[PDB]
């Protein structure tokens, strides 16, 4: 709620049209035709259950947006591109919380440079 | 609300990723293959569509920042109608108006408009 | 060439396996990016181009071939500005397609550090 | 050279971005973020010899790039690729492998890539 509110406020300061989810990604941020989808996670490994993962992947696929995991850790705000997660044998999604990711400033720099995965 | 629910469900049937606003946020945000559609629910009073300045400014700003296409979703039973925001006239005071025969797009025509944009 | 050499040397200093495109290639058809830099599964592709009377022009057949190499490889394509001073890299997606299919860079891009950090932060692991 | 040209053409038919290069592998082939590296080498009585100098440089390129290293057998007919790990290192540090070590065909090289 507080981390999520801070992310929404900081994306808005950078010129994004932002909405929170009321299957649906937690944050949807839009700028100059660029769609960013954020799923908030609290972890010391990142785990996304099959049903949640499938729904957000489907929303990402349909929207044509870029999906990221928002990994909130005390003193850390890292966005992990969904494609970096490993699909387990039963369809869950995993990655180490120390995997290379983006901080907020780099994510915004990524949107402006017109770069998506 | 029932019209809004029906619009969300019908856009979902057409392959759109749809979210309802939880306000300077459009009521419906529909996304398909990189295309952004924004729908503000507005009822037709005395055959007129009348969007007050404050509401219009907030939704026009969300549309500008996002790079999305803005429409007014007609809050009516029956056949779904979507009015492109650009067909409305900005008044002297900054309000936005649509008369009686400013006919809106039906759902199929809106989807065909998105498809043409998707393929661009 | 000095700018190209400066880019190759700095990418090598950052731990990249770097290769130049052969003079025995880029034959209008099947063009190969000028610089291919690889680091533990991360592919960076740079096409060198000079600033002429303000803009940067990439001919249709050259642009199409480098876009296709980038798409097939899964690499990130950039235009390396052939100018003195600050190494500037323009993401290929920022270029606009003209009426005839040529590509133009108007007026600002990434410096070397930003390119590297952003691309590695995006696809590494 | 004809074998090298044929390898480049077949990889291109399979959707790879290929550079027939100018300590750099002869062929660098890229597909969906996957790096394949091919060093062209002749057979001598069913054996492929790689001088410690050349071997070290191509191993270093493969380590830095994160790519998979193979020896492309210079022979007519069916394309054969020997994974560099199949190279038995010698007393002097030189790398040796048998030309019939059951080296991969082109499809098996493409499959390792689609994984």
């Amino acid at each position: 709620s507080a981390v999520e509110r801070n992310i929404v406020s900081r994306l808005r300061d950078k010129g994004f049209a932002v909405v929170r989810a009321p299957p649906i990604p937690d944050i949807i941020a839009l700028k100059n035709g660029v769609i960013i989808l954020i799923e908030m996670k609290s972890r010391g490994k990142i785990y996304v259950r099959r049903e949640q993962a499938e729904g957000i992947i489907e929303f990402a696929r349909k929207s044509g947006g870029s999906l990221f995991l928002g990994v909130k850790k005390p003193g850390v705000l890292k966005f992990i591109p969904f494609e970096k997660l490993r699909r387990t044998e039963t369809g869950n999604y995993v990655a180490d919380s120390e995997i290379e990711g983006l901080d907020l400033e780099d994510l915004v720099r990524l949107v402006e440079a017109k770069i998506s995965r």
